[PDB]
């Protein structure tokens, strides 16, 4: 089955035809990359926020508007799904959703409340997709930009009823009926090690230090309780590459940093009358990004491998947060940046299933974003910045739905793309929940 | 090859599987849907502005969350594509384009400059799909809800420096290397007169008031020039209904309106602080337009009956420009309403080529546009507004990108979607020009 091999712009796209993707009928080559043979592994990558506009801001920024992202545009089956959560007390639609919500869709199959972590909207558990990958014999990684008891990766490993239930502490007071010394299950993280994936990567070490109050490792901090546990962990590239395997007995998780890990790339904050008022903007290296935190693309590279020994098949998800977290922040460099580190990531996911070719790799958003590309003189009522693309021409940026310190996630559908067994099943309109009975299926679980 | 039958939500929105918008594998559906065999017929639907975000709020409203436009959403191959236009000066991409750009960049297969028709930055002109459909024998059809001689209809039939030459008065003025006595080709009006498409339905009567300077028909409004050249003039609903034929002997002039026609639906404008600060809104009936104005899908229906008697083959636009023209009013519900309006176009469509069997039906918007879905306690500088959907809950629209009497176009991304001969060449990630060589390449034009 073929991957996308080129679709920048073809020639000078001042000329008739210059500006064409395409360089021939496409039907015999689609007909070729569809097949419903079984899927052995699933890779599954989410860029946080990362709606249609995010994509066309990231690549204009860093390919030019003709160019081509080597990952993410890669991807043959394309479609639009929908992401929307549910009112806790109405069970009616509610139209933008959080990471909690729409995550446990994707997980799980039901629809939920923003906040919810692997728990419906009537505060029932339901089993997540990496759960029974595990169940069925598959090997599981869980790979993570974000604190690891963010909501994206918390959701494929705990079930409670508020994504704010990080360790002991927190959970002891706004989720108390999951609190293990209330008779529940614990914290996400308590909940995390419990759920034992093969291989686990991200930040979020600060929750590690907490002490459970409860249970077989009360007293004990949550990291003594993993190392009591047979738990390998690492905290940054060069311990992660010493790693030989990753199973059962010898469980790999990476704490990489504090809470969330660096981002990538440098730039202002976007910012009022921006683009009219501020010189446009060329983003830069993160200073403050250590070579020995490891990247997504890096860290996917590492699981792949691990991951794959297992014969029976694995399941991974690969979780890029911050092109989220920095749009909330009105920050189009670390917004482009990684976006950009995302599609590395996808590149690595999608060389592996190049060559396996048992692999179904899906990419997509959890929900859309506040940016906007508007036009250079733009006078808008938010946070604008221009910016120099490769193109050597500018582009503004526009974030215009909050006067707070967070520009607010949209609604609005958006872009789903797969490779390899099933992948026709992201074509057309679909919602989030399709997607975990899409990977149910290909994996062939239950 | 099948329509997609049904997405909605299969069930119970709160249990599991009950938001799934598949209820099997689609491989094989989707295997049925490619075919590279001639494509007799091709109907362009074009949604002006109508980006995903406008897509997802029409159908939150009119349809609900989970709920399913039965054109718009039931076509089965899908991708996104972009519509970056260009710098006049510096031929590098300008990343939000106009309707006369893009609409030049399907029609024609080169990408132009903002405000251009149907010429290249050099300003040379270029042979548009409907010429050429034309010249191949084959009958055409240009329909419209805007003025005709607004960019994306006059884009078909008419080559100009600028958007803005309606008449021989403006077309003098700002475009005199087009004016008529000045030795050029002529105004955007007396160049659609000349193109002479088979069948010509929309707004924009108020043009035709206006006299030829120079040519054959001098002293003659173009009113009375479109007659004396054998045009069948009608203006309202019940004139149209009653034509029995439209061919080069007598080709259908269907003036509607003076200038756009009336929209569909009333709703206030949206306000700053709107949806805290105001009720939930619920679109209402445009008690202003008259039942006698024919809607957009009573016009594609008689296109269709018109055109589909040539036994070669017809091209047919079918623009539903007021998308755009409420989305730069921040109206959601002239919006939502005219989002509705071409939903019902495109059932006309997918309707006559299910049956027909070698029509190509091809669904986009020319740009992305202003409005986002945000979420209900949403405190925004730009303007917004609550509605009430028909999930029976608020949804909140968005309009934050300008600080001028007029909303803005965004460069992202958007969907775009087919079915019929050829429709793969709209999967995964393609340009806008792509679409002009599909089309072409579909009719074997050339
Ligand atoms: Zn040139
Ligand atoms: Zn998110
Ligand atoms: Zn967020
Ligand atoms: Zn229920
Ligand atoms: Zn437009
Ligand atoms: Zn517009």
């Amino acid at each position: 089955m073929p991957v996308l091999e080129n679709r920048a712009a073809q020639g000078d796209i001042t000329a008739p035809g210059g500006a064409r993707r395409l360089t021939g009928d496409q039907t015999a080559a689609l007909r070729d990359s569809l097949s419903d043979k079984p899927a052995k592994n699933i890779i599954l990558l989410i860029g946080d926020g990362m709606g249609d506009s995010e994509i066309t801001a990231a690549r204009n920024y860093a390919e030019g508007a003709g160019g081509f992202f080597k990952g993410i545009d890669a991807l043959p089956l394309t479609g639009q799904y929908t992401h929307y959560a549910l009112n806790k007390k109405t069970g009616k639609p509610d139209y933008v959703t959080d990471s909690a919500a729409s995550a446990t869709a994707w997980s799980t199959g039901v629809k939920t409340y923003n906040g919810a972590l692997g728990v419906d909207i009537h505060e029932k558990d339901h089993p997540t997709i990496l759960e029974m990958a595990k169940a069925a014999g598959l090997a599981t990684g869980n790979v993570s930009t974000a604190e690891l008891q963010d909501a994206t990766p918390a959701a494929l490993v705990a079930h409670v009823t508020s994504r704010k239930c990080y360790g002991p502490s927190a959970t002891s007071e706004k989720c108390p009926g999951n609190a293990l010394e209330k008779g529940g299950k614990g914290s996400i993280t308590e909940q995390l090690l419990n759920a034992r994936a093969d291989v686990t990567l991200g930040g979020g070490a600060k929750t590690f230090a907490e002490t459970a109050t409860a249970g077989e490792w009360q007293g004990k901090t949550l990291r003594e309780q993993a190392q009591a546990r047979g738990y390998q962990l690492v905290s940054d590239a060069a311990s992660l590459n010493s790693v030989t395997e990753a199973n059962q007995q010898k469980p790999l998780l990476g704490l990489f940093a504090d809470g969330n890990m660096p981002v990538r790339w440098l730039g202002p904050k976007a910012t009022y009358h921006g683009n009219i008022d501020k010189p446009a903007v060329t983003c830069t290296p993160n200073p403050q990004r250590n070579d020995s935190v490891p990247t997504l693309a890096q860290m996917t590279d590492k699981a792949i491998e691990l991951l794959s020994k297992n014969e029976k098949g694995f399941f991974l998800q690969v979780y890029g947060a911050s092109i989220d977290k920095q749009d909330h922040a009105a920050n189009p460099c670390g917004q482009i940046g990684e976006t950009v580190d995302l599609d590395e990531a996808v590149q690595r996911a999608l060389e592996f299933a190049k060559k396996e070719g048992n692999t179904l790799v899906i990419v997509t958003a959890d929900h859309a974003h506040a940016s906007q590309i508007v036009a250079p003189d733009t006078k808008a009522p938010g946070l604008t910045q221009a910016l120099n693309t490769k193109d050597g021409a500018v582009m503004v940026m526009s974030y215009g739905n909050s006067e707070e310190d967070s520009q607010e996630h949209t609604g609005s559908q958006l872009r789903i793309a797969a490779y390899g067994p099933h992948a026709a099943n992201v074509v057309g309109l679909t919602d989030q929940t399709d997607l975990f009975y899409t990977m149910k299926a290909a994996l062939g679980l239950k």
